[PDB]
């Protein structure tokens, strides 16, 4: 029961629909996410389906859908510029919606920059209606009115030409749905971007335990989490801030060439098995010193919260914990998805805790910085 | 014993040194080739090594070395333009040489466009001297004078930050060395490109059984194979030609945006195990109708050549055969390494046959076209 602001007169954002990436080699990118991250290739458009300008590979893990897109032709102006500016990265964060027309009319009236006005596509399995507007940077939002669409992903997509015996042979990673999608902004842009979500989409600010305590000194960022009225989609917005060390938000914006998605968090209900199986697929994660766990166990000595998972196993797998007196979450961060120090992924499991892990900024900073100081900062 | 032309006064091309690819996401490209194609990540340069403009991932399988390169910074003019024009593709075909200075002086005198004049790099393990010239398209040749260099690949490269438990868990693919590297040229360019190899590098034309019989009607190409004096490096040069169907060389040049490497052939001494294990890693290859093998077995009835490998297994794995009365080769072609219909790979094993498989143009055309004609060309 919190201040959610005025209830929108019409329109609903049900959930994240899919995330679309603009990449240099969609075939190889799909292979990376299926083999390393537990996805399965679901659907495809390309030369073989009559799509002559764009190749599209759709991969799925439970409710999580990622789409990888590349150009077929030399000197594709739009995709080419994006690739050169940003490297591989997120282009579209798509939302499943009800009452598309109200949402789009309101967004347009309130100043949204339109990429494509309402359109529909159909095949043997039904019809889907869409619209696309710009958000921060070169990122966009497609609203997807799927009317319990019974086809393969979306109209026009076809089965992949081949099955993949490599991805098939690997163990399940148990990632269920997209928990949140974080967008990094350049200096001083967080408030105007958050205001866009409030005005254009009638989102509101989501207040969690992380908003109640300052972590700027360690995190070197400020964040505002924007969410739809029913709080089913969460869009954190970061900007750099003055802290004890150079801001990773500034590094992101420098190497991404502007604002963009920093991380996508994937919610799991069995993080130990998830991380064991992601590690078996060759994924790497932040290295966590043993002192983090020694200090965490000492802090937990005065807490009434009960950690259900085996702490020795969490320590072995370098899974992080954040808690208050009413619950806790588990989280872990992958290494970067590319050479540029830009996008990474997060795996998160919640036990009655609606925050984002901000306590770990201080906890990891203290454990890692102290050890490096002892090592002469060499 | 054939006409090799005049023997060069100084200089030797020993072998292929490595192939460098300019790609959108070198981290993910290295992962594709290690997991799908049997390579292992060997060495690295990037932010962690002091390389602030370029990330470089080096992967190796026996003598075969592939290097994947991406830019770190937005709007890298050279790498960006290459990426937008071509997609992911080969940038540099590097040769290991002796007497670098003669080779470079001669190439420069004879009109080579220089990318970088002779330079040297050194670390704790020794020194290597290099030079780079342009060849066809945006492709270049680096000459590598490695003086039995005892370090990790080349000076300045470091160990990868992580080992990869995915690539480690997969079965060996038995690819030994680069057999040949084929370059597709636009209409009418084959002769001038072949003449460049003869004049600038003192290569000569390699004549094989494939040059003695015409296959243009089926292959829709013309080829000249250029080779160094000792015939240790083979560089086929293709151009489109008029045949029964649209030329795959024309499709390549259209989607690559000009000349470039069409395929890299990797030599194996156990093709059955190689293909079994590449298939277990999720690689796909051209589908071959059973009629190809029925017709091949009937043609072999009048030949004195003895196929050592089990033909039923070759048929199961869709491995191709080409032969004359003095020997045979086995070969197979992967599907494309990217969405654009440009680069693919070949696995080849030779049994006393120095050709390139040109007999399979007709054999596969006849088997595939006949079946499609029966299927109404739908
Ligand atoms: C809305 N919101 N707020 C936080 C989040 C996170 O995912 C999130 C939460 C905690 C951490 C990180 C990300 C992270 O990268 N590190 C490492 C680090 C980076 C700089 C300085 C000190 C430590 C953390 O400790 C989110 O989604
Ligand atoms: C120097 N040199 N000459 C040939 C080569 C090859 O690798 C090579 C040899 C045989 C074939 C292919 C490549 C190939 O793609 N197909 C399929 C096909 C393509 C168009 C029309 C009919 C059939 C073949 O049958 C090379 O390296
Ligand atoms: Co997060
Ligand atoms: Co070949």
């Amino acid at each position: 029961y919190t201040d959610k602001g005025p209830k929108p007169d019409g329109g609903k954002f049900l959930c994240f629909d899919h995330i679309t990436f603009y990449v240099g080699n969609a075939k190889q990118a799909a292979s990376y996410y299926t083999t390393r991250m537990g996805f399965t290739e679901l659907a495809y458009q390309g030369l073989e389906t009559g799509s002559r300008k764009l190749a599209k590979h759709v991969v799925r893990q439970n409710k999580i859908v990622f789409v990888f897109v590349s150009a077929y032709e030399p000197d594709n102006t739009e995709l080419g510029a994006h690739l050169v500016r940003h490297g591989d990265g997120v282009k579209d964060v798509a939302f499943t919606v009800e009452d598309l027309d109200v949402i789009v009319k309101r967004a347009k009236q309130r100043g949204a920059e339109v990429v494509r006005d309402i359109w529909e596509e159909s095949d043997e399995f039904g019809t889907v209606r869409f619209a696309t507007v710009k958000t921060y940077g070169d990122t966009q939002h497609t609203f997807v009115e799927r009317k319990n669409y019974k086809g393969l992903f979306l109209p026009g997509y076809k089965a992949p030409l081949y099955d993949d015996v490599l991805a098939k042979q690997l163990p399940a990673t148990h990632l269920d749905f997209i928990d949140h999608v974080v967008g990094n902004q350049p200096d001083l842009q967080m408030e105007s971007v958050a205001a866009w979500y409030e005005k254009v989409l009638m989102f509101h600010r989501f207040w969690s335990v992380d908003d109640s305590q300052i972590h700027t000194e360690y995190s070197a960022l400020r964040s505002i989490v924007m969410t739809n009225y029913e709080e089913t989609v969460k869009m954190p917005i970061n900007e750099p801030a003055k802290g004890k060390k150079k801001s990773q938000i500034e590094e992101y914006v420098d190497y991404y060439g502007g604002a963009g998605v920093q991380h996508i968090a994937l919610n799991t209900s069995d993080i130990i098995t998830a991380i064991e199986n992601l590690r078996a697929r060759g994924m790497h994660f932040l290295s966590v010193p043993n002192t983090y766990y020694d200090q965490l166990r000492e802090r937990l000595k005065s807490s009434k919260v009960k950690i259900q998972e085996d702490m020795d196993t969490l320590q072995k797998l370098n899974i992080l914990i954040d808690y208050d007196e009413d619950g806790y979450l588990l989280q872990i961060f992958t290494k970067n998805m590319q050479d540029r120090p830009t996008l990474f992924l997060e795996v998160i499991q919640r036990h009655g805790h609606n925050g984002f892990g901000a306590g770990n900024f201080k906890a990891l900073f203290e454990a890692i910085e102290a050890d490096q100081d002892k090592r002469g900062n060499l």
